């Protein structure tokens, strides 16, 4: 699974449009450029291995990696309009079945992913990524599960158990709390929390029970999708359901009222 | 008296800073290895040149001794001596079973330096396990690899979140605190908090009371160092006891119980 920085051309943008000699368009993270230094090789490429193995059409694809001496990269496939923020913020306001799609999607990657024992720690619409007919992928651009790449805003979307107590271990139901306001944000059409004065006034208020303002979501979004982000952003954990608990339920939704 | 030349070195060689700090290893023609922080590449230079005779007048067992200065065009450098297996959290982590009286050892080491550090007026303004040098025999030595506790070097300049005390997210009970985390991570050999995700919660969080998880270490660690740390972590700086007192009750407990 490996690759070559010569095989690659000039790029705009250090994330970039990797034009790749022969199979073509890409993007490239690299995370480190420079000295030469780097002694633990070992363990970012078995690392890259492990996170080569997730394999789905709704999560982002390892496409390769690039180990030489001053410069490291993550090579994963282009998705053509980018994250799901900049797709909803774009002048055109995307229909309720699009948006049906892009929910259901978000579902079957996380339960592939609570499958495989990978919980994502920083679930947000920075995170999900948009090809050019609206279908999606899930990614962790800041390598929350990845130790070894790391050693070389998300506030909204995480779980009051973990706000004021970063020992707590992220369990399943971590993600479908920061589910539930990436629903919110679909139907907004932007980021939670914009009326709030001090960001530690926000954390408390968080805490003690507040979630985004429903008001202004009702008149675009279905009763079913409402009632689904408060099951999701309840302050009690257990309270909250699985992913294939969300699933069965959504899909045989998605598929009778929304097409 | 203590200044070096770019050419007295035959060649230079960057190391990871995950083992060995932001410093590269160089080969002095004379004097064989020694490793050289380059910082940058007039201003300040009456200033940069005293406080590194500050540094040249640390000379303690446990704590890393400046051996020269290059300030010269563009380029103004430090540079000490080689210390081969890197840094404390380098070691913890490769020396899979470092013995209970080892880590103690190393713990009365710490103090010793750091109360030496005080007592010439010296606060350690970034206490962390990468500033803490091991040599062959897993004696220690005290490092600032970043120059945080120099004004003008650090300045010239321009991990820590994790050491950092709660009021500072620097008095004499600033690093203290550090201290008291690294006790944690020297028995739990691995950087705390590895669940947080996020700056900002972390700062928010260790800022309303949250410590390292002390159920990743009861069993390796002995009791009178549990309370030793949580003594030194103390949200309020007056109730953190001072290096000196530590040293005075850590001492006769290594000796006596290990
Ligand atoms: O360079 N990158 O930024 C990058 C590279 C490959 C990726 N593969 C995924 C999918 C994924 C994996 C693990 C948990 C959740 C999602 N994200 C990636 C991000
Ligand atoms: O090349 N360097 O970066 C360097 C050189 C000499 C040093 N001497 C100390 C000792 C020290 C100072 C202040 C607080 C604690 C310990 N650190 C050094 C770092």
């Amino acid at each position: 699974i490996k690759m070559k920085s010569s095989d690659f051309l000039e790029s705009a943008e250090k994330v970039s449009l990797a034009f790749h000699r022969t199979q073509g368009l890409m993007i490239m993270k690299t995370v480190y450029k420079g000295p030469n230094c780097i002694e633990h090789n070992e363990a970012l490429l078995e690392e890259a291995k492990m996170m080569n193995r997730l394999r789905h059409s709704r999560v982002v694809k390892l496409l390769g990696v690039i180990i030489e001496e001053g410069k490291y990269s993550l090579v994963m496939e282009y998705m053509e309009k980018g994250n799901l923020m900049h797709v909803l913020k774009a002048e055109m306001s995307t229909p309720l079945s699009v948006k049906g799609r892009i929910i259901l999607e978000i579902i079957e990657g996380m339960a592939y992913l609570h499958g495989k024992g990978v919980i994502h720690k920083d679930l947000k619409p920075e995170n999900i990524l948009v090809d050019n007919d609206f279908h999606i992928k899930i990614a962790d651009l800041g390598l929350a599960s990845f130790k070894m790449w790391s050693k070389l805003g998300t506030l909204y979307y995480m779980a009051p158990e973990h706000l004021n107590d970063v020992n707590a271990k992220p369990t399943e139901k971590s993600d479908v709390y920061s589910f539930a306001v990436v629903l919110w944000a679909i139907f907004a059409n932007k980021e939670p929390y914009e009326n709030a004065i001090a960001e530690q006034q926000l954390i408390m208020a968080i805490k003690s029970g507040n979630r985004p303002d429903v008001d202004d979501l009702t008149e675009y979004c279905p009763r079913e999708i409402i009632s689904l982000m408060k099951l999701c952003w309840e302050a009690n954990p257990e309270a909250r359901p699985t992913f294939p608990g969300i699933e069965e339920k959504f899909r045989p939704f998605y598929l009778s009222q929304l097409e």
